């Protein structure tokens, strides 16, 4: 049931049906904190980092072709989802990510040994440190995997979902471009704008956010690998850093480059602090959009009720028309989460010392969570709410013609002071605008219905 | 004034304005920390003066400081407390992290002024000395945390708690006045089963009562004072009774229950009492945000929103959109509640960042803490007098919304059965009818039966 | 492989080997956001809430004994860990927690049906809404489960671990009460204190934190159950609210009470905002303690090096004595997490509207995570670091006698000005205190070794 | 002054101080929002004056405002910009959430002053009118966000970016000066393989260069101006060229690349540009915290810490502990970096909280944003001139730590083999010896061989 594996501290029992080794087993004894583990995206990024290092070590004559090929095949198995239960370590581990680095070194070594016709354990043919970790430190591997995971998740999950939601809202803005509704400022009745114009604000927000996120990508694409322990690259080949960044760029099809300054790359999480700044901006924009949708849909009788949204959940038959805006609630909740995650990231990023920032597992846990939340949240909100937004045209028109600020249209005809008098009149008593205007003899009713035209008041 | 006076410290001489009472170390800090515009708040300056006044009294009691000097120092401190020397404290929040520079600012101003009170002069011929006399038995390391806690506890007791109690009382009066006004409930922003306006306001009242208790629970820790720990917490070379005596003297002159900190190492190395007390303040900010939002949403309109209540109209804006009045008290309150949340993060970072024997994030921690107390106290005071005391129901609008909603339909269940009641609600919703119109259209009851059976006052409990 | 279950929206396929129903299945379609699910503590609290409601409904004659007993037995199976895979829903769901409430209603109904000799599915003998949810709303059930989970986790996990760590540090403070070391303020050489005194500061911090956490418990013990949809308790028995709080108190052995104001209980998360305030205070204290430990242990040659800590991880044989303070790193990282979690909670708690706060899954996700992190982190730091803190007595004494601030001891003998002169002398040149004092003739060397006694300088 | 002048708005008459230039709406705000002490910063007041000056010019160009009135309004605005009217702006941050009250403050002051410039008087007989003239073509809803962006962009361009560039240059000079000084590395706070002091500082330089680029990427969005959107974003009843013309005029008078916002609905409904730009500022705060901490830790001592570098000694403290000087510039910087983090949270909450056509958390957002810019700009300026320009290595201490560490042992591997080198390191660690002493004790090499083989200058790359 168990196997005895060894490190420099001695022997330790490891489950026979697992591929990790002594160091992973010790971490399981020493870091039994909560339930958060490395996410799949990070495990995959670590496997890609080892795959690239193995290829470059082979190219430089430092690692045999048979070992380099077996390591790459084992890494491909991780990427293919064959070893998810081989990565049991907590986020709340050593702050450099050493334990997860060793987790990957041990799993890949034991598995590559089997691929070469050998066995897992201390008789293995491939060695976690001398082979899988060759030319590397935990110090430069872990920030490399952080940036690989972050850049790929932004490119493959978040940005596509952001574009998809933007396109849906752009279509809605065009479809509702002629529907005049009442504006609200301070929650109070204002002047008209079209529903398409209001939605066009949401679209412009999402377009701006995309640009801000795109501006953060070049820094995230810079990789620490090759800085080794403290940034000098001592005892590495002078071409290794460029070569491994090039290999990661080839195998991921993403524009990874070696970090021009390895001291900044090891001592900080600055690229992720900055990139997460753009994500909390997106969270603030999505919060506003989600709130507008649920407030506009509120009712069906005692709120605003200007739009309808899809009803996705069942309800009591005695309560027809209570449609809780549950996609909006999920989205607003995750936006709060992103704001909190930003604070955790900022504290970790502010807290480097000398040659190494050792808040890294926590920083990447928060960062990748925010990406998942925003990407999946935008997908969910798009599919289950935004694509189905529809106007309640009768309710929109009823509210539009209730606003006393339609009196704006009378300025050019009878002057601001008499328009302000009609509005103050209708407000002080319980009268409409036209009832107030006719009681003052400032115009005829035909003059009113010809001059007060909301469709002419939207620019 | 252009003319200068030469003041000296152990590093040499520096020119200070001739018309000012500070000395060399104040001038060095003023010149070396030209960072933004935030200065020590008056509450903290007063707390520093109180600290020096108490130390002078105790040093005299113990025979360490002459009556003549101790009395002059206390007289100078009383001038500061009376508001006669606000312009003598020019230093930034963004100074040394222990607040040494503001400690020295008080030492220098009080020494120069006490010298004048003894018939002497300000400057290097002074009769009273900032270090040997005004700072006797003290370090910046125990003085500044003491002033922080004195300022914080007095602000909580004298400003925040009374304003919280006043706002709670007003809302309790409104809850009682509106106890019989049934309105539509809202959950998820959707129409829901009814409750009274008084019941809804009673929730706000209960929130403020709970917040008061949480704040009260934080006060004993803030009442613990570092004074007597001196440089590292050991109290080296101070009188064994000094720490208790100075806490007792501060308790006397402030009428507040200050005590000496039982562990001076915790008192110097952390801002933990303020981190915890600010936790209660951010709780209050979250409650006040919710109350303020309920008020402005319920008041929204006057025609295109909810409009269930009216609030006082206090100012117009620009002439564009004539007669439009906004819930500006609610907005000021929601804005300051956001500020308190951000201040909590800054405080938490400073509080988490002590090293060894001293936390040196102190000016920033106390700047944020006292700001949050001002914002919450003054904001509650303003919201109360300019909005809450004048909340009124719009009874016709409340009834219109309630009676035109679908949420009174369950009152029909006992009379006609669930199935017919649900059929009525479904028809009303699909066809845009009131429940009464749908029920009459189906022939399931008479108008008189509907009016007799559908009683909102029977659907809210007691 | 599948079963057809129904709700008011129609039929939907549910895995035959699962116990949930139509509403849980729909939630799995509509809320596919990230990976965070309800934690076990919350699932168990929900099961306890249903168990108590079933007992009270039976006592009041509203639910048959056979159904109430079967529901309680099913709930006990959940509490016994027999149904962990029956709760698949995301945190990022409806903001009231309706979906997880229905998840529990459906699992308990289908299972209780089997316990009565029936089947799962639409032919079941126990019904999720009419039976398992009787007298309840999602609106009052979910905040009840939040408070049950929070109070029990504070009482059973966090507070015991806090007391355990405090006791360890108290023992260390006593053991090192006579070891004089150099104080540091602003990172600079100060006057002496004992190592026991310095550790006594950590102890006092943890004692204060315990009191603050204890002060938060009475509010968390107040339960919303019985407020139903909006707080009025419409269509419930007048004794139900008190009875169900009493039953929860009996079955948990914790002092639960019914909330005196159900409107505050439904419309806010205030008790948890306040309780989390105490937890972020503990995080700030633990951060400081952990930082003191790792800085005091830094080295072994180019830092402070005043204490040693256990070495739990292997290292390269060529690098003996590099002992990374990995427990300190895990602890400081989770303290940053708690600070971020506090911001997320504060935003959710500030964001209630009218009768209901609908940020609840996110609030409780963060709150229970902070409890796990702090409780498990204190356990880990205690077992794997704090219990093994030891002084490096030679290094402590070497640094103690290096500080020029030992010149303080000369004030009472030769006066402050000449003491300040000796210190300014030793600082300006490259001399010790005694070399400077002898070169000035201010004292003999016997006078120096008799007057400068650090053990006499600690109070 | 006790004497009053009666000023009027649409709600009635109110007394204002006779010696002040503001009007009825300023007085109502002053009296109704007595909340704490934070007021509009001078940068924002100036940005409001610039906005009014540009609107007056464009309104004149379009034939909507007489030359005589437009010129007098611009003259009054120039007086504000010249610092002649700071005491005329008494309003709190904690006012209406749109900033209407400060919009009206500028309208009233400029109208009353422009009236005087035309030979008229202040008050209700004035010749120039706050609403019809100074606010022509405008709403508070587009004026306040415009002033926010004008103040923010100018502060970033004129204060923050130049100070960031200056500090970067200083640290680059230090990196070059110390390029040959090998020191011990530290990872996890533990002794690690060596690098040069110049390499370590080059990390700080690279951090500041990256931060500059991130800040620069945020500027185009802040340059977009809401002016022309009026009340809800439609620009109802304004000239079709007004929005472009006023952005062009602001670009001319500020020499900054302002443009009209392509979507006025986004510009009114959000503070998104400032939420994003502040994200870059909190990134800079995290970098500066790390740099400041490296400096104070490396300078720590002078005898019981690290002590690898020396920094300027700028002030003493109190006489207790004589001659002890603290890294006070580092402390001010770390404190303000904490402040920026908290300010980010307050900004994010305000930015997330818009509703419908207008975000009404604006005074609080801009208060925090401009504070962070002042803190970071002035803090970098202060840290540079009072600390960074004077960083110096303690060469003997650096060499002592390096040579007495265990981390040079790998230099022996190629000469005696890994196994003997590891044996030497293990013996040195267990017995408290230097590597040289352990190697000699084992008889594995000579002292001359050790000195020849163990070359730190060969262990740092290039």
């Amino acid at each position: 049931t168990v196997r005895s594996e060894k490190d420099s501290m001695g022997a330790i029992d490891v489950p026979a049906d697992k591929l990790w080794g002594a160091q992973t087993q010790r971490s399981l004894e020493h870091f039994r904190i909560s339930t958060e583990k490395m996410p799949t995206s990070l495990i995959h990024a670590l496997a890609l980092t080892k795959r690239a290092a193995a290829k470059v070590n082979e190219d430089l004559g430092l690692l045999s072709e048979e070992k380099a090929s077996a390591i790459r095949q084992a890494a491909d198995e991780v990427l293919a989802g064959q070893h998810d239960d081989e990565f049991p370590l907590a986020i709340w581990q050593t702050g450099s990510g050493t334990q997860s680095n060793m987790n990957m070194n041990e799993v890949l070594a034991n598995r590559a040994s089997e691929l070469l016709g050998g066995v897992r354990g201390m008789e293995r043919k491939v060695h976690p440190n001398d082979d899988v970790n060759k030319s590397q430190s935990s110090n430069d591997v872990f920030p490399t995997a952080m940036h690989v995971a972050a850049l790929l998740a932004l490119r493959k999950q978040l940005i596509p979902q952001l574009k998809t939601l933007t396109q849906t809202l752009n279509e809605k803005s065009r479809a509702f471009a002629d529907i005049v509704k009442i504006g609200r400022t301070h929650l109070q009745d204002a002047t008209p704008l079209t529903l398409g114009q209001e939605i066009s604000g949401w679209v412009a927000m999402l377009e701006h956010n995309l640009k801000h996120i795109e501006y953060s990508l070049p820094h995230v694409a810079e990789l620490a690998l090759g800085g080794t322990a403290v940034g000098t690259g001592l005892n590495t080949h002078p071409e290794y850093a460029r070569r491994v960044a090039d290999e990661l760029a080839v195998i991921t099809c993403a524009p990874f480059v070696t970090a021009p300054n390895k001291f900044e790359a090891l001592a900080t999480c600055d690229a992720l602090v900055q990139a997460h700044g753009a994500l909390k901006g997106l969270a603030a924009s999505l919060m506003k959009i989600a709130n507008d949708v649920r407030w506009l849909a509120s009712g069906p009788r005692c709120g605003i009720g200007e739009i309808s949204i899809p009803e996705n959940e069942p309800g009591a038959s005695i309560m027809p028309g209570k449609v809780n805006p549950t996609q909006c609630e999920a989205l607003t909740m995750l936006c709060c989460q992103v704001m909190g995650n930003d604070v955790a990231i900022n504290m970790g990023g502010a807290s480097g010392n000398f040659e190494l920032n050792v808040f890294r597992p926590m920083v990447i846990h928060n960062f990748l969570q925010s990406v998942r939340l925003l990407a999946d949240g935008m997908e969910s909100f798009n599919k289950h709410c935004a694509v189905g937004i529809e106007p309640n045209r009768e309710r929109i028109n009823q509210l539009l013609n209730e606003s006393l600020m339609l009196v704006t249209a009378l300025n050019t005809h009878i002057g601001y002071d008499k328009a302000a008098e009609i509005a103050k009149k209708a407000h002080k008593e319980g009268l409409t605008l036209k009832a107030a205007a006719l009681a003052l003899g400032y115009l005829s009713e035909a003059e009113f219905d010809s001059w007060v035209r909301p469709e002419q008041m939207v620019g």
